[PDB]
This record gives structure tokens, C-alpha cells and sequence, in this order.
């Protein structure tokens, strides 16, 4: 079965990862790079690649993203050494500080160059970090951009929107982490099991080889309009940059049990494609779980947003 990596790049990534592997991920590989070591010496990851020592002395990057380039670049073999193999690789990184800002878009290049299908999600800094940050930032996601294959941005103002007076910053974290998490699983899923109507790894490398943006989700819901609701939760993106507007491409899985009907199946494609206002091109898949009673799971994957609207 296809190898899947999760590689966290600086200090957000690394979080990202440590609770991912908290979380509990099977059949994933991950992989931890830092300049700060202390941070990687924390890493619950079995692959840890410590980049740039002789720039920072095992200190992070002092929000410089020309120091995390050239550790990432000077690491470059040990980087190409814990890929190797890789048929997909996801890149975490926060833009705006040193490391993850120019050392994420490094890692992706070389994860492509080496036959691997690779996706970044990284967050965009929170306005009251200001405008430098957010600068920054920005030309960490352009770099992002031209290295990856399919890139996810997490604005974390969009973390505003989603909490109360009290809400815990950790909470918070959490929920943005699940839009890689999820992904991967299904991913993972979508590759493990023979559905009815059977989409795998070629599926998903349709789709997102050579893209630009991505939408990546997955709604579960059981009883009445079960399949309508689980397809609005599926493309709901409270946190996204990337809405569903715009999508031309999209890999749509339906897992159910034995009920699964073909009324329902139409009914959730038809909420996607609705969404999505566009001639979409629709890679759908069912798996019928038979230990499943009334729930539904759709997961979709959505690209070309850059292609030209259509008439
Ligand atoms: N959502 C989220 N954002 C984070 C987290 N840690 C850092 N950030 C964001 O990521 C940006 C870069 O921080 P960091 O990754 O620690 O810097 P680096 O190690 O030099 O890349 C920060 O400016 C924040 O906006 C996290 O765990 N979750």
C-alpha cells in the first residue's frame, strides 16, 4: 500500500505533529525538523532531523526565514534520506516565523522532486502578531505554492471565529489540526479498503498532482438527510482560505452500511457539485462497511480552483 509521511517544519509543524501522534494515526510515518533543538529533543516523531546547527548553534531561526532556507538547504541529504520511498508526503508548517517560513517550502521541493505526491498545509499568523509576520508569511505560502503539488492554508484569525471568551488556546490548536488529520485518514481509508465502487491512490493522484489550491474534509451524520447533511459537513470551512467555490475536480468516497441508497448518493454528489458552482469533474467512490447501522461518512478532496472558469 502506498507510503504516506507527515513532516512538521518548525515550531507549529512540530506541534502539529506531536498531537497528531497523540491523536492516534495508524499507517503514517512522521518525521520532525527543526533548527531548535530543544523543541526537537521534546518530538514524539521516530524520524527527527535537526537542520542549520552551525547557523542557529541548535537554536531556532529568531523569525528569520533566510536562516531556515539555507539549514533546510544545507541539510538537503538527510532531508532526501528520510523521504526516500515516500509515494505521498504532507508538510505542516506555521508561515511567518523563521523555520517553518523558509524551510517548509525546501522540504516540499524536495519530497515532489522525489516522485512523491505532496500536499502542504501550513497556517497563515494571526493579525495581532502584525503586519512583518504576516508579510512574511505571505511569501512563505508563494514559495509554498510553487514547491507542492496541492497546498491547504489555515488563516488563524479564522480561530477568532470559532471560539468563546474562554476557550483554551490548546483547544483552539486542535481544531486546525484536524483539517490535515482528517485528510490523511482518509486518504489512509480510502487506500486500505476495496469499496463497491473502488477509488485509490491513482484517484487521489488525480486529483491532486499539479494543482494549486485544495479542500480536503470529511462529514459524518446519521439519520434523516443523513447524506445532504454529511456532505454540507464535508465542504464546511470555517477555517479554510480555500472554500469549495471554484472547485472543478473532486474525489467524493460515500462509506455506509447496508442501507446506502442511490437516492442519497446523488443527493450528496448534487450538494458538492451545487457548492461548488462549477462543471465539476466528480471521482466518486462507495464502500459499504456492513458493521455500519445508519451512518454515513463523506470525505471529499477538491481541486482546480485555478483553472479557468468555466462558461
Ligand atoms: N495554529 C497554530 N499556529 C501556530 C502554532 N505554533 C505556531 N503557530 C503559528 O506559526 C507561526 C510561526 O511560528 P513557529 O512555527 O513557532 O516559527 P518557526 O519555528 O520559526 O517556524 C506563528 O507566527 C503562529 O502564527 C500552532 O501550534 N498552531
Amino acid at each position: 500500500l502506498a507510503t504516506l509521511k507527515v513532516i512538521g517544519v518548525g515550531g507549529g509543524g512540530n506541534n502539529a505533529v506531536n498531537r497528531m501522534i497523540d491523536h492516534g494515526m495508524n499507517n503514517v510515518e512522521f518525521i520532525a525538523i527543526n533548527t531548535d533543538g530543544q523543541a526537537l529533543n521534546l518530538s514524539k516523531a521516530e524520524s527527527k532531523i535537526q537542520i542549520g546547527e552551525k547557523l542557529t548553534r541548535g537554536l531556532g531561526a529568531g523569525a528569520n526565514p533566510e536562516i531556515g532556507k539555507k539549514a533546510a538547504e544545507e541539510s538537503r541529504e538527510q532531508i532526501e534520506d528520510a523521504i526516500q520511498g515516500a509515494d505521498m508526503v504532507f508538510v505542516t508548517a506555521g508561515m511567518g516565523g523563521g523555520t517553518g517560513t523558509g524551510a517548509a517550502p525546501v522540504v516540499a521541493k524536495i519530497a515532489k522532486e522525489m516522485g512523491a505526491l505532496t500536499v502542504g498545509v501550513v497556517t497563515r499568523p494571526f493579525g495581532f502578531e502584525g503586519r512583518k509576520r504576516q508579510t512574511q508569511a505571505a511569501a512563505g505560502v508563494e514559495s509554498m505554492k510553487a514547491a507542492v503539488d496541492t497546498l491547504i492554508v489555515i488563516p488563524n484569525d479564522r480561530l477568532l471565529d470559532i471560539v468563546d471568551k474562554s476557550t483554551p488556546m490548546m483547544e483552539a490548536f486542535k481544531e486546525a489540526d484536524n483539517v490535515l488529520r482528517q485528510g490523511v485518514q482518509g486518504i489512509s481509508d480510502l487506500i486500505a479498503v476495496s469499496g463497491e465502487v473502488n477509488l485509490d491512490f491513482a484517484d487521489v493522484k488525480t486529483i491532486m498532482s499539479n494543482q494549486g489550491s485544495a479542500l480536503m474534509g470529511i462529514g459524518v451524520s446519521s439519520g434523516e438527510n443523513r447524506a445532504v447533511e454529511a456532505a454540507k459537513k464535508a465542504i464546511s470551512s470555517p477555517l479554510l482560505e480555500t472554500s469549495i467555490v471554484g472547485a472543478q475536480g473532486v474525489l467524493m468516497n460515500i462509506t455506509g452500511g447496508e442501507s446506502l441508497s442511490l437516492f442519497e448518493a446523488q443527493e450528496a454528489a448534487d450538494i458538492v457539485q451545487d457548492a461548488a458552482d462549477e462543471d465539476v469533474n466528480m471521482i466518486f467512490g462507495t464502500v459499504i462497511n456492513p458493521e455500519l447501522q445508519d451512518e454515513i461518512v463523506v470525505t471529499v478532496i477538491a481541486t482546480g480552483f485555478e483553472d479557468k472558469p468555466s462558461s
